[PDB]
């Protein structure tokens, strides 16, 4: 996240924080993810498919910092890595950008809610906040692009959200941004998301309701004048996401 402001889990907490173990031993953070059910997180497909083994993640909920077990987080596994089957990636624009994470605790068990532990409702069908509404974004993702290092305190950030029409300008992104993605950015171009924040909730209050209306996608840059953060348009892919919990 570029600017915006250093929080904590119990503000987020629907947010996952999915890390890799690599051959060898060694841990390194992937992306975010959001809690949709107990045993269901939603993250982006780009973040997995180079590496599509399941047995490789590891998934906290109530982790507030990424070197820190915070005070009643819980670690679980993935029992099951489904990835969008039409997944496709251009030279910036990435296709079915979505992927759940059936996750496990080592003693079989999904997470259990709590004050630091909760999910995030899933939008209704052909329901989606007017351009203009306010959203936040979370993660862990770098607070400048020239950094290569994550900051160690989860961060959040208010953006706001921008029309098809507006994001098919030619300054924007013409026809490389489609109806299936939603785009939203910092009128300043001084907040948004960056590298290390992909698979993160873009989460709405909509008619009194906490939800969860974007997934954290691609962007050309980070904060950059006219290049929004581009984000899965959860409320298309209600069918896919109903299918494949069941
Ligand atoms: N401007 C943004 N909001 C934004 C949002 C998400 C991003 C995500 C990345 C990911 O590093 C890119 C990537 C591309 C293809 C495969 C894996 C990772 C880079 C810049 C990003 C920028």
């Amino acid at each position: 996240i570029i600017g915006g402001e250093f929080t904590t889990i119990e503000n987020q907490p629907w947010f996952a924080a999915i890390y890799r173990r690599h051959r060898g031993g060694s841990v390194t953070y992937v992306c975010g993810g959001s809690l949709i059910s107990p045993c269901w997180v939603i993250s982006a497909t780009h973040c997995f498919i180079d590496y599509p083994k399941k047995e490789d993640y590891i998934v906290y909920l109530g982790r507030s910092r990424l070197n820190s077990n915070t005070q009643g987080e819980m670690k679980f596994e993935v029992e099951n890595l489904i990835l969008h089957k039409d997944y496709s990636a251009d030279t910036l624009a990435h296709h079915n950008d979505i992927a759940l994470l059936k996750i496990r605790s080592k003693e079989g068990r999904c997470a259990q809610p709590s004050r630091t532990i909760q999910t995030i409702a899933l939008p209704s069908m052909y329901n989606d906040p007017q351009f203009g509404t306010s959203c936040e974004i979370t993660g862990f993702g770098k607070e400048q692009s020239t950094d290569y290092l994550y900051p160690e305190q989860l961060k959040m950030t208010v953006v706001k959200l921008i029309s098809h029409r507006e994001c098919q300008q030619p300054h924007y992104y013409g026809s490389e941004v489609t109806t299936k993605m939603l785009c939203a950015a910092d009128p300043q171009w001084k907040t948004d998301s960056c590298q290390g924040d992909s698979g993160g909730p873009l989460v709405c209050s909509l008619q009194g309701r906490m939800t969860l209306t974007g997934i954290v996608s691609w962007g050309r840059g980070c904060a950059l004048k006219d290049k929004p953060g581009v984000y899965t348009r959860v409320s298309h892919f209600l069918p896919w996401i109903r299918s494949h919990t069941k």
